[PDB]
């Protein structure tokens, strides 16, 4: 997928990497029951702690530029570097959001709640007032500052449907601009999920651990490359994405 | 039920506890008739005074840690304490608002008028302009500063119905925020009553006597607990709720 | 009737009492009719002056509190005094507004114009734009600062009917609050008249002469009261209401 | 008719009286017709000048005040004087506007255009947008600053019909206040004409020539009045009204 | 026709008169066509020039004043002069706008485009949004500052139809005032054309060449006039109107 | 076509002409793919560079002026020059926008995306919200400052359809004025394309290379022209238009 | 009854009164025990505690004395007060012991065991050695210090029967003196019960709560009393008697 890096910006970042990142989170809950008198029927059950590991898989790829074109056009190298970096940053976006990446990178799907929902097409085909009740459910211990993810098409369709004006979203504004749903900002990214927003904010949904990003490496010294000058400029993806629970 | 402690905040608090709280209120009213001339057929009565008692039931329910995990992870204890307290403070809410609690706590229902209304599902399924007439009726003897209790779903549905804008309540605002009905603030708590608001304000509706709240107690010294280090951390619910009349 | 003393507040007050109040007002009008030149046939008479008298009759109704409960609860006396005074101030309201009082108070009806209108139910059952024409008629010789009297039910119905918003009166506000009709404030009192407002302002409509109000008297010394301590606390109403003409 | 002197205020005033007022106005107009070359058949016509006379009829009608009441109540004289003056100033209004006066004063009717329209009840019963076209017609040779005369009832009905708000006139205001029709101020006087406003402004419509107004005269010296002290206080109307043309 | 001189004010004026005005304008246009290569079949054409003549007609007509009335009333002469001038200035308006004139003056019709449209009644009876597209078509070469001519009736009807308010034109204002259509000012003149506005602005539509206007001439010296003093005051119309093309 | 030169103004201009203009742009892009480990299946590619050529052909055509009219009217020559220049600048517009030109100039069609769309009539006949999604799609890599091209008819129809007011475009304004669509300015040119706007801004869509424009040449010296004085003034078009890709 | 207050003296006295006397006594109890090694157990048992209610009723009997005798004899008042106080203290004795009271006092009967024995005349007519075995039955659990109640007649009869001497009781003493049965003191009160003594001592048999005793009130201010001086002095009994069980 190729667009603006919008999900990563709101996505929580963690380093802690020697080779890779390590984080510790809680699971489960301590619950209660009893009555008046002495004695009572009473039972136990404590919380649990997890330590999860997050690996980074490389999504490389090469580009073989000849010495003749490299010497004839000096600009064609800098344009190649400037393009290949965005192309794989968007390849990272595919992993960061929820898509399929042509380069062999991490392939996960939609932002999870406290649960990983199964990817399924909805019988009713509309995104509407369900975005109002979600960060509203996000008001128990649940902290707001959410982000309802919607596709530019549904954002144009939501602009098409009845709002304050005949145009505009929940905030009366054109699509893919300063996007905003009810009581919080909206994220407009193409080719994504068309369903009710997941429970829990940034911290619960998506986390991005980064060692680095796609690094370029050109090697003029390869058995066939050195004589021709047909040097191989190589993008090499780094930094991973995680879709957390609890 | 698990949500924000919204009803208790507006709910009136009383201490006076040696072991438990004691309060005195009046019942009924004295009224008499007369005519012009002499003599008249005049009969008159008295007002009665009541002294009601409020007991606190315990909603315990332990949780069994293990020495190994307690030593391996130091954080698992403080997190357990901090989550079990919310778990039973929300269990108190279930009693405070009107719900069923898994722990054997005080199980009452809806906020009463000068009368306890029978819990029944309405034939017309809508919460609307009835919130106008209630604190309006709350103007004869009655002081306002009321609190119309509405479910997040009906508050989203009331946002859906015709108001000032296409969304927003009686005060044009997204649900589960700074909620407000006509002339006074609204309370948004999930899984509650869907009917006309009760007569009489906070003082008449709900009162909450508190000795304390859910207190934690860990005992490493039990037969199976001391050798294994499998200590039992125990939530113990305290403080009660009342739904007053007159 | 029982509510807030709203009509008495706007109602004009007169003392002048030795035993009772005395006021002097004018009746009738002088007129003319002539032609040109001489001689003419022209004749008319004088204006008249009245001196009306307003008496006050006691609205009684005892309450016999026992010495035992008096010594048991010291509060039950002050609560009785603070309840019986409101009970008869509202009994006065019934006379002041237009209702039927249980106690022996002066029973009159609706606020009069320059005429006493006969109490009759309207064939058209609505209170609406008729409040616009009335103090409008009170703009010739007459002065405004009127008070259209409406029942909370019709005020909720007037809120229900088409206005600036979907709710609100002639001034967009919930009923039984700071009530206001067109170009002047509204009075919301339950169980009153449902018709066009009377001509003439406060001075012409209702006047309230007061010596005092309901005075409490407890006598422990009665042949059966001194023994049991079953003291009889008796509310006795004072101050009268008049519905004036011209 | 009895109301505020509203028509006289806008009505043009003329004195010039030795015994009565005299004014000179023009009648008719001169026109022209001809074609090219010579010689042509062309006819002639002159303008005419008129000198009209305006007489003032009286409006007497005594009030026989007894010496006993005059001495017992000193106030009854000043009240009589201050009331009989208004009673006949309103009688002048009846003549000034268009009404039948119980006094044998000047009895004329509706404000004329450049023509005196016959008093007839309209088949369509409404006063509406016709008040827009009238001083709009008064924009050619004519000057604005008009006054559409409407009855309080129709002005409440015009408030009842579709305007800017659900209430208010062409200017959104309650009737009998600071009344205003389209582009100019409205006059609200009861019991008047319900038709399209006349052509021509104040100068063309109504003129009020005044020597004086209703003058009071009391004579204690009449054959029966001197002995009884039954003196006759007598109003005497003065100043006339005219409804002009051209 | 008799109204305010509104069309002449915006109408362009030309003098240049020795006896009458002379102006030079262009007709037709020269175009070009070709093909790729050599040689090509290419035809040629010229632009033409015209010198048009505009004559002035005399719309006279006399007014016969008797010596007796001339001496009895001195004001009748100045009034006659002051009326007859407006009478024939409005007679000129009939020619200037598009009407029939009693005094045989120049009788032309509606403002022309680059073409003289045939005077015909429209099948659809409405003047509306077509006034928007006309000076919008006047945006290619065409400079705006146009003048959509509409009848006071259609202006009141256009006020009646749906606009910003329930009244007012394309600019929300009452008829025959500071009239304005879309983008530019409107002209309100009675008894004129009810159709789409002509193409081209003031310079293309109407031009008014003026030597003078209606000149008054009184001759006491006529064979029957000298003895009677029955002198003949005579309006004599001057200055003509033209409805141009190209 | 004949209108205002609106597309050329926003259209990007390039000189660089010796005889004609030369520009260099890049085609295609170089991508990447691979996985973790060693070794991996990995392929390479290159970006291509183009050097396109843009010629200019003359859209000529003559105009024959006779010596007699040239001497009789001096103005007819300057008028001919002033008309024929606009005639062929509008003929250039036909090429610059997308039309058919009478003189054989360069005939191309609609503004291209990164692709040349086939000229076809739409099954749904409307231009609406699709103008919002286009420079919205141009918010990723693409820069805004776009120009949605619409026909005055569809601009009047877009004014006719539901907007902020009953009239006006996406910006509430009349057609053929200061035209503006959503988030950017609109171009109103007659007889153009009725479809979704092309991807890419000015630089990607249309480029106009100019050596000059239509140059006039008059030759009095031709075998038949010299004796008659029937000189031939001939428009000869210059400067070309290109509809770019990538 | 009328004699010496003997039963009340030995009877246990309590207060605790607000208006009523409230005492707390145990109706038995249940307790348990636990063990160690490990291994703690919970104790089971509900404390059987009662809280009983006792109300005091007034015994009355007015006596009216004239002003003349009050002034003639000053001593008659102090004698009356001294006579009436003993009269009702002996009337209280009737309630305290077991008799019938002429005044409206609490009417109970014989001292109960752990049971209320039915008042019945014995077939054998004698009171003898049964008084020995009764506090001897009160030697297992029970503590002595008892009081065998006997009538002066049976005391004289018990003196008459075989003892140490020919006269004297179980302790050789004449009737109505320092009375004593076997092991413990006797009580001589006339008109009481002739049967075996009840089980349980003072605490189990009778308890005497006292708010006060018979209070005297004289009111010279009664409608018939003030003029005559025939003041009414009325005894009003206070303080009740309880006959306990368990």
């Amino acid at each position: 997928l190729t667009a603006d890096v919008l999900i990563y910006d709101i996505e929580d970042a963690m380093n802690h990497y020697d080779v890779r990142s390590e984080y510790t989170s809680q699971l489960g809950e301590s619950l209660a029951m009893a009555a008046d008198g002495a004695v009572l029927a009473e039972i136990a059950g404590l919380c649990n702690v997890e330590s999860k590991y997050n690996e980074n898989i490389e999504g490389l790829g090469t580009a073989t530029v000849i010495e003749t074109t490299q010497n004839k056009a000096a600009l064609t190298d800098q344009v190649a570097l400037g393009k290949e970096i965005i192309a794989a940053l968007t390849k990272a976006r595919a992993a960061l959001t929820k898509n399929y990446v042509p380069a062999a990178d991490r392939v996960f799907y939609c932002d999870p709640d406290s649960y990983s929902a199964i990817l399924a097409a909805l019988m009713p085909n509309a995104a509407n007032y369900a975005a109002l009740i979600d960060p509203e459910k996000g008001s128990i211990r649940n902290v707001m500052g959410f982000e309802v993810v919607e596709v530019p098409h549904l954002t144009a369709g939501g602009a098409g449907t009845a709002r304050e004006g005949t145009t505009g979203q929940k905030h009366v504004f054109p699509a893919n601009k300063g996007e905003g749903n009810v009581k919080v900002a909206k994220d407009n990214v193409i080719g994504l999920f068309m369903h009710r927003s997941a429970v829990g904010t940034v911290k619960l949904r998506d986390l991005a651990l980064e060692r680095a990003r796609r690094a370029n490496f050109q090697a003029d010294q390869i058995i066939a490359k050195y004589a021709m000058g047909h040097g191989g400029l190589r993008p090499e993806a780094a930094g991973a994405v995680v879709f957390k629970v609890e």
